[PDB]
């Protein structure tokens, strides 16, 4: 359900994710993200699956920003790739890859990997 | 650099990446998958680097296809993460974390990892 | 120091980790799993930083598993890489990829990657 | 298939990699690298799957290698997870994590994720 996913959420590290969810499949918002290079709203967009399977599956989305805004560039770019999970505690599990703009000799540390696991708070 | 990006483009596979760069970082197509549970194309949007270094460095860009369109579910998603080489022969090479919607008890399981590199050939 | 790594350890499914640090840099044990095509238990090699730095800095290591024993074979490999902290909650945080031997045409859909926190138990 | 494992391996970078294939499982050996905060070798260790399917499949496998030696100390570990395949080109594909030993504050930047081909050229 798009509604489900749109609101308010925050990770473990005290980044904010909003992001509203369009009946076509569509991820629009915003991040502000607590580490790195980074300060104040990036653009994000993703796309998620708008027809998810009953059971108790979870809805596949993903996501990118890329750490360019008005005030700042990190010259990088995350995807975040997972699954929104809806309870009573609704929850957004993913693992993300984090690539930076390198010089073809240093591109063997260009590419770092984690997981970020978001709780809900508004819509 | 910069506009290069917009094209068509072909992975190792035979899947065909179609995207236009809006000057202010966004990335928007469709792709058509050689593999997996898969058919026609799926819409893609993404976002990149809008003004990168003027060293030798790439040009770092991400983008996202939930694989579903009219005629299929996967109930999965794909994010590829790299950075676009342009020249004589321009290249992205990326990596991407492919998820599927799994119940919690088969949460660690599904999640796949690999690389793919495009090319204008 | 290898004697805060040697020890009983489990992961938040239930898998049982029993390792010894040898003072080369070793790390040698079993593994048995919670999930997957798997019982009874099976061989684990890894290496460890033996000189880590003071400050408080993790112990980067890392170790693998192949998915056969005496009893069944999965035909599948996982390999574990992280770094343990040491604390009066020791932990060894870790990422992973599992990959399944394939045929080349499958080859895309060869490696599962997530991530394993285990806490100490025994030494 | 099995024995084809031992060898000298050479990855896309220059790096050098000198494996033993043990019997039940065992990979023993060296590994030098062409990039990063290491000089001369540094011992691995891994296993790999001693009696693989007779489809037309690869041999799972995996090593360890923490950058360490009387030379020098990275403070890191790199574990690569892949599959080999033989024929007349034998090659080893494999992908990698390498982990840094941090602070808490940075353990979010401490893995990088990369990718490797092995060959005997």
């Amino acid at each position: 359900a798009e509604a489900g996913i749109t609101g308010t959420w925050y990770n473990q590290l005290g980044s904010t994710f909003i992001v509203t969810a369009g009946a076509d499949g569509a991820l629009t918002g915003t991040y502000e993200s607590a580490v790195g290079n980074a300060e104040s709203r990036y653009v994000l967009t993703g796309r998620y699956d708008s027809a998810p399977a009953t059971d108790g599956s979870g809805t596949a989305l993903g996501w990118t920003v890329a750490w360019k805004n008005n005030y700042r560039n990190a010259h990088s770019a995350t995807t975040w790739s997972g699954q929104y999970v809806g309870g009573a505690e609704a929850r957004i599990n993913t693992q993300w890859l984090l690539t930076s703009g390198t010089t073809e000799a240093n591109a063997w540390k260009s590419t770092l990997v984690g997981h970020d696991t978001f709780t809900k708070v508004k819509p």
